[PDB]
Formats: C-alpha cells, sequence, structure tokens
C-alpha cells in the first residue's frame, strides 16, 4: 500500500525540537530586506548564503556592502556565499554577476582578501540543473526563502516578487545546514570561486561536473544530533534531494500528498506540477479531501510582457500556464463548484508571484524552494524544512501567513473565469498551436 | 595521456576471432528486406530482435506476418522482439503496442505467446530510448541501425538508407541473446507490448528507475574465447546507457584519440557531443586525416520543400546544416588542404540514417549510436567493434565505403551551404528567435 507506506515513511523522519518562539513567518519582501540587513550587521562568526543568484543591480550591492562592512569590522567572519555557477556567468534572456564580484573584490580590497563568492555547477549545462537549495545562516540564525538577491525580491524600488520568509532561532538546525554547505555542496574538484578573474571555462570542468553531481546526487544529506521520531513538540526536519531516484525531499512530498487527511494547501509560482502529484491531487479530490492551489495571475508571472510591448516567444510561458490551469479547473468542475477545490489566483499591478509551500491538515509545514514541477522532480538541487506541529503550536502563526498570501488573490468561481485562448494574443495563440500540434509543449513542462 | 590511455584500453577489449567467410556487408536496403525474411522463413531455434520501433504499415506487417508464420509452423521456436516502451505507445510526430495486441488476437495462436516486449530506459521518452540493435536468427547475427517500417525496407518507391552487416558466429550469438536474456528482460520493469492490458508508466515509475540504474551499471556482454590483441579478423560487443562508466562511448573516444592516419566517420545528422568535437580539432590539429559524410537537408526526414506549407519541425534540418556549416569556417584551412573531407549525401528525397567509425584500416565500428548528446547522456546504446589487424575484411570495407559515396559530393568550402538569410522567411524566422533565448542548443542537446 503506497499510503501506508507514506505513513511509516514520515513517521521514521528525525526531527529536531523547535520552540514557537523561535520562529517567525516575515510578512514582506521589504521585511525580508530589513531583516537580511539587521542579521549580516550582527553577525560575529559565519555568514552562509546558498541562493540561485546574487544579482549585480542596487540591492545586490546594498546586501554586498553590508557584507564587506562587517567583514572590514571582523576578519576572521567565516562567509561563504554559493550561487548557481552557470547563471553567475552569463546576461539575462553587460558585466555578468561574476564580473561584479571581482570587481568589487578588487575595490574594497579587504586586507584579509578571502574569496566569498563560490560558482555550484548542479550539471554541465543550466538547461539540466541549476542550485535550487535555499538558507541564509547568520551565526546561529537561518533566514528561509525561495528567494535570491535582486531588486524585485527585495522591494528595492516600487517593484516586488512576493515570496516567503522564514526566521528560524536554532543554533543546532544552523550547525547543520552549514555541515551540509561544507561537507557536501563546498566540494572544490567542481565548485569554483567567482570573485577571482582567473575562473576555469565548464568545457575545462565537464568531467568534474558530472562526478560532482554524482555524488551529492546519492550522498548529499543533513544531519541532527539530537533528533527523535515522532516528537510530541513542534519540530523541524532538514530535507535534500537532487535528481530522479533515491530523492529524500521528493519522497517526503509524495507522502506528504498521501497522507493528506481533511485539506492540502499547495502555493506553487507556476501551475505545472509533475505528473506524480497531479495524480495524487486527483486522488485527494475523488476521496474527499480539500485542496487549495495558490498561483499567480498570468500578469504576476516574469516572463508575461503586456500586449502593447513587443513580443517575445517567453512571453507566452505565462499562457501555457494558465491553459493548463484551465484544463485543470475544468476536469475539476465539480469540485470547484461544491468548494471541495479552492483555486486562488494572485494579482497586485505589475508585481509577480515566485510563492512555494505545502501545508498538510494542521500538522506539517514545508518550507521548500522546490518549485513543485518536473525541473525539480529530474534536474535541480532543491531543499526543504518540514516542519512537524502535532499539538498545532504553529497554527496561529501559520494562518496569520496564510491570511497574508491570500490578501491580493481572488478565488476562481469557474473555470470559464480564466481567458480562453481566443482572447489571447495573436502571437500567443500562433505559438500555442504550433507546440500543442507536435506537443512541443509537454517538452516546455519537462524542462523548464 | 588520454591519447596513452587509449591505446591501453583498447588493447584490453576481449576479441572474438571471425573469419572472413562469417561477415556479410549487405549491399541496400531491399537486400536487407530480402535477407530479413530469408533469416526468419529459415529460422529453427530462436528469433530475438531489439529496434527502436516495429512499425504499423506494410513493411511491419509483412515482416510479422513472416514471424507469425514460422512460429505457427514450429512451435518451440524461441521469439523475442523488444522494442522500446515508450515509441510503440505513440503515434509519429492507435499506436504500434495496440497493433500488436490486435495481431496477437488475430494470429490466434494456441500456447498464446507474448512476442512483443516494451523496454523503458527512462520513465519519460525524451529522458531515454533503447537504441541497442541486433537481430539474432538461431546462429546468426544480423546488425543494422535500421527499425522496422516501409522507408528502412524500401516497401515503396522510397528508401531510408542505413548499413547492415550480416554474422554467422554461434558465439556471438549466444552472447547477444544471453545480454538479451539476462540484462535486457527483466520483467520487473520490461511488460509485454501486446496485450489488453499494459501498465501506465505512472504505475512503474519506480521499477523503471531502478531497472536504467541497474543496467547502466551492470549490462554488459561477455563472450566464452576471447583474447586480447588477437592476430585475426575478430568482434568485441558493446554497451552503453548513461554519462558514466559508458564502456561504448569510452571506446568511441578512444578510436577517436588513437587514429594514427585517417577517420571516417557517417552520421546522420551533424551533431556530435563535445567531447568528440573536441578530438576532432586535436586529429585535426595533428596532421591526421579526417573524412565526415553527412546528409544534405533534402534526405533529413523533417524536411518540408519550401514550396509546400511550413511546420516548425521543419527547421530541424536547417539547424543541422549550420551546424554543419560552422565546423567548415572553423576548419577551413583543413578543408583547403583536402586534410579534412566533408561529404554530403543525397538521392531525391530518399533519406539519410547511416552510423558508423573507421579508424585507419583496423578498426570497424557497428553502432546505432547517433554520435549525439543524447546517447551520450540519455539513450542505452551498443555496437559491434570489428578488428581487422592483417586487413582481411579491408576489401569489403572498401566496397560498402565505395557503394556509401556514390550519392555524395564533397563540399568544396563552407559557403557552398546557404547562409542564415539565404534560408526561406518561416525557417529564419524560427532560428533567429531560437538563437536568442538558446532555444536551438536545447534541441541539440535532446533531439
Amino acid at each position: 500500500n503506497k499510503t501506508k507506506r507514506a505513513e511509516q515513511n514520515l513517521n521514521n523522519l528525525p526531527f529536531l525540537a523547535l520552540q514557537a518562539e523561535q520562529i517567525e513567518f516575515l510578512g514582506s519582501s521589504a521585511e525580508f530586506k530589513t531583516q537580511i540587513i539587521e542579521l549580516i550587521r550582527n553577525a560575529k562568526k559565519r555568514i552562509y548564503v546558498t541562493a540561485l543568484y546574487w544579482q549585480k543591480d542596487e540591492a545586490g550591492q546594498e546586501i554586498l556592502d553590508e557584507i564587506y562592512r562587517v567583514k572590514q569590522e571582523n576578519p576572521h567572519l567565516d562567509v561563504k556565499v554559493l550561487i548557481d555557477w552557470h547563471r553567475a556567468q552569463r546576461n539575462l534572456l553587460s558585466a555578468t554577476n561574476a564580473d561584479w564580484y571581482c570587481e568589487q573584490r578588487q575595490t574594497y580590497q579587504l586586507p584579509d582578501d578571502p574569496n566569498m563568492f563560490f560558482g555550484v555547477p548542479i550539471n554541465t549545462r543550466e538547461v539540466f540543473g541549476v542550485l535550487h537549495v535555499k538558507g541564509f545562516v547568520f551565526d546561529d540564525t537561518v533566514l528561509y526563502s525561495g528567494a535570491s538577491i535582486n531588486n524585485v525580491y527585495l522591494h528595492q524600488f516600487e517593484k516586488y516578487r512576493y515570496d516567503r520568509y522564514q526566521k528560524i532561532t536554532h543554533a543546532e538546525l544552523a550547525d547543520s545546514m552549514v555541515n551540509f554547505i561544507n561537507d557536501y555542496l563546498l566540494d572544490f574538484s567542481a565548485v569554483y570561486p567567482l570573485d577571482v578573474t582567473n575562473r576555469p571555462r565548464t568545457k575545462e570542468i565537464r568531467g568534474n561536473i558530472r562526478a560532482y553531481r554524482k555524488d551529492l546526487a546519492q550522498n548529499g544529506e543533513y544531519s541532527l544530533k539530537s533528533a527523535v521520531k515522532l516528537p510530541n513538540v513542534l519540530s523541524v526536519s532538514p530535507l535534500f534531494g537532487l535528481g530522479a531516484s533515491g530523492n529524500e525531499l521528493n519522497q517526503v512530498i509524495e507522502d506528504l500528498f498521501l497522507q493528506v487527511q481533511k485539506k492540502l494547501v499547495i502555493c506553487t509560482p507556476y501551475f505545472n506540477f509533475p505528473r506524480t502529484l497531479q495524480h495524487k491531487i486527483a486522488t485527494l479530490l475523488e476521496n474527499g479531501k480539500r485542496v487549495e492551489i495558490i498561483v499567480g495571475d498570468k500578469v504576476a508571472n516574469d516572463f508575461y510582457i503586456p500586449p502593447e510591448q513587443p513580443f517575445k516567444m517567453a512571453g507566452a510561458l505565462p499562457y501555457l500556464y494558465e491553459s493548463n490551469l484551465r484544463r485543470f479547473c475544468e476536469k475539476f468542475e465539480t469540485q470547484i463548484e461544491s468548494g471541495q477545490l479552492v483555486v486562488r489566483l494572485w494579482r497586485d499591478g505589475d508585481n509577480t508571484y515566485h510563492l512555494k509551500g505545502v501545508w498538510v491538515d494542521d500538522r506539517y509545514i514545508l518550507l521548500t524552494g522546490n518549485n513543485l514541477n518536473p525541473r525539480a522532480w529530474r534536474l535541480d538541487a532543491e531543499n526543504g524544512l518540514l516542519i512537524y506541529d502535532p499539538q498545532q503550536q504553529l497554527l496561529a502563526q501559520v494562518e496569520k501567513e496564510q491570511n497574508q498570501i491570500r490578501q491580493h488573490t481572488k478565488v476562481l468561481k469557474h473555470y470559464t473565469e480564466l481567458e480562453e485562448l481566443n482572447q489571447y494574443p495573436e502571437p500567443v495563440q500562433k505559438l500555442l498551436k504550433k507546440f500543442a500540434r507536435i506537443k512541443a509543449d509537454k517538452l516546455v513542462k519537462m524542462i523548464l
């Protein structure tokens, strides 16, 4: 029984005890920016950051300035920033992020002058996998979020890109995350500093990348010192996954979906679930459980191009996702109608939506950078903090964050409330038709 | 050092002695069809087939009819046809699996055997397919890159050009059947295609992953009477699946590195993995001769004449041409001196599907390996490496190569291939967009 196998797997997870006071769910990207800054200024021992990227724009610069300032005050501060290797060395769609890290290092010229920026390659080509592991550790504090460092994620000006942010003050969790980074992520046969002029070329290190991915996929795991099974207290379990086989994070998500007793809530940026998760939703709906899915409106996707502007191919992506959502809402029309399935669309002017999350009944809360898409199931390196809350110690804080999240949403009442293809811009129509005919749209879903 | 290790590695391969009279190079696709029929009709013990696919069409039906006849007449005949699991269950561009099931019911054999089995090399076809080749009829191996459909078998006017070698040697035959039994046919992951009630791949996902990992890591051919460094015409069966520890791909890499005088390559699409690009660059920079033989755009089956309505898949042949164009401009001086020879194959609307590596007059690799990024990381491939240290097969090799060269022209200069702005407008638009967002790079890696 897959369902009974799932209960067993969840019960077997190790968990570290967490006081409710040790966790805060931040409200907004502006708060997130403020917390980053406050945490950097107060750091005395270490600062570890794993993010998809850290951009050379004004927010990137303000944050990096804070780092150099504390580092110049504290020469023994252990600072390590891991970002995706490929993403750091290209432009979007003149200077790359890597060029900028070097520029900054040369320009500040700290007396110490250590390497601080490291590029992690999760595969030999960006398309076949990137670093999606999340977490910032400042001394004994974890700041966990799907957000990277650029203007929109930190609300530098008027626009923002919405994510979730959790601050956990817990020495043993912090030590576990830094240990993973040092022990598993930072393998110097494949990982190179990006803040030096002499960086190897990819072609130059293909074999090393391969061996590194294979090793990390099979062995990377977090370790806990004082973990128990089935604690009777609010608790946290750190999870890692890379690749399709023996992926603990994905096994946990699949099992979370199978073990819903009453209600499942899901946040995802794009409506693009792996088939395995789509099937598990269908079972839940067939068996009377409630399901709430929160995604961005078309216009809250960052590939969206206002139809007055000149159209580019990538601008069809939000429409591809919407029409897949429309098909889903049609399939589950009875459930939409009875309120068994709640589909919410987020929209706030031109701001974009990048929230990920899974909530199971009142019992589990998964904080993850996982986009819940086929890329995440096969290609990318992911992590998660699984919070177990058996006595509902966190229920009030979870609901407060969820109500903030729902503020800029509307409940879709009928699949016909979503635009049909004929209402789409003419070049999008052409494109979607072209792709659908030769099932290239299936390829897009699996790899983007 | 890589060159050094390459020689060592090749010398370490186990070889089985062959006699020159035990190998036939077939001259054409009609002849392949004729030989398939004859070999089926004469089989008394076993018929084993591994192929990408076996199409429901006149040619597919005719070969299938032959199988059913010999089986009806010889009830103990061991018959196993293994094709790709995903490919059998979709259409070009209801399915082949439904037609195998229908044929089984219709022919109504008394012991009602399963004959057609589906091999899942990955949970999604995009991520790995069965490119393992070889037909075994009793003690005769028929090795070709061809699948079973109308064009591969020249059923009507159109053909799809491949290579075909017939080897009669019971030990080779045994080695290949044993591999099929021992590694390919794991019934935890492999399912008969010709039943009414096939599992959805959703239900067997975990099995496929375990099967893929096991095969990648353990699959290999065994021989009984093999020696290293024989003084006779001999053969070595090779398998590979995956990026790491791939023996077939290591042998291909090593062959390139160990060229002394000349290298000849056939590939059905000009799309080398980076490792082979670098090695070809190295041979050229070191005075070795290289001859590469590819299809014209027109000999690509996604080609749509500029007169007919364009469909986006029609841009693929142009992507392969510009790839070749860029290569011929890079090695412009080598083309000029004659050290690099690029041939383009074209025969009306017949299509081109040749694969091959020939090193000097010493090594002849027979393989369904397309020599692309897919074959380097995704697909399950095999090959037969012939070693001919005394040039016992050279006459037959040269005859086959002469035939292969018949519908080719030698490229005089890279500008002989159209530039982007001379492509048809719809083609141009597409390629321009794809290049901007690097979609062309993606296509090279997965197609």
